[PDB]
C-alpha cells in the first residue's frame, strides 16, 4: 500500500525521481519555463545538468517525508505551511503540484508495479487543499 510504496521509492530514489519528474515536464511542457537552462534539452541532456540531478532529488527526499508523516493520505498542516514559505516556491500555484501529481500517478499506473496509485491520487488532492489553507494561490 502507500506506506510499501514510500520504502520502494526510498530504495532507488535517485531513478524514480527523475523518471517521474521528466514524466512531468514532458507531459506539462509550459512547467519548464518556471526553470532555468531546461528549455531546448532532451531528458538525457537534463539528467546531466547538475542543477536538475539536485533539485529533482531534493524534491523527492522532501516529498517521501511529507508523505510518510501522512494520516491516511492526508499531509500535515506543518508539512504544507514549509512548502508554501519557501522562497525558492515563490510565484508557483496549487497547479503546478497537481500536474507534478498527475504525471506522477500515471506513472506508477504504467509502470506495472504494484504501487498504490489510488492513495497516491488522494496524497496529491489533499496535498494541494492543504497547501491552498496554508496561504498558497
Ligand atoms: C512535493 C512537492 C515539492 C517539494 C517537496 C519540493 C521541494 C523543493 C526543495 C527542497 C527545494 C530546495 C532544494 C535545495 O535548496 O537544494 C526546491 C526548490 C525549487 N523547486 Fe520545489 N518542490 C516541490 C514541488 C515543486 C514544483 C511542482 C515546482 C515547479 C513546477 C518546483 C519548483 C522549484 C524551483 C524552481 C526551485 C528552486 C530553483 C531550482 O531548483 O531550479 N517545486 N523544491
Amino acid at each position: 500500500g502507500f506506506k510499501q510504496d514510500i520504502a520502494t521509492l526510498r530504495g532507488d530514489l535517485r531513478t524514480y525521481a527523475q523518471d517521474i519528474f521528466l514524466a512531468f515536464l514532458n507531459k506539462y511542457p509550459d512547467e519548464k519555463r518556471n526553470f532555468k537552462n531546461y528549455v531546448g534539452k532532451s531528458d538525457q541532456e537534463l539528467k546531466s545538468m547538475a542543477k536538475f540531478g539536485d533539485h529533482t532529488e531534493k524534491v523527492f527526499n522532501l516529498m517521501m517525508e511529507v508523505a510518510d508523516r501522512a494520516t491516511d493520505c492526508v499531509p500535515l498542516a506543518s508539512d504544507a505551511s514549509t512548502l508554501v514559505q519557501m522562497k525558492q516556491h515563490s510565484g508557483l500555484t496549487t497547479g503546478n503540484f497537481e500536474k507534478l501529481f498527475v504525471a506522477l500517478v500515471e506513472y506508477m499506473r504504467a509502470s506495472g508495479q504494484s504501487f498504490d496509485s489510488q492513495s497516491w491520487d488522494r496524497f496529491g488532492k489533499n496535498l494541494v487543499s492543504a497547501l491552498s489553507s496554508a496561504g498558497m494561490k
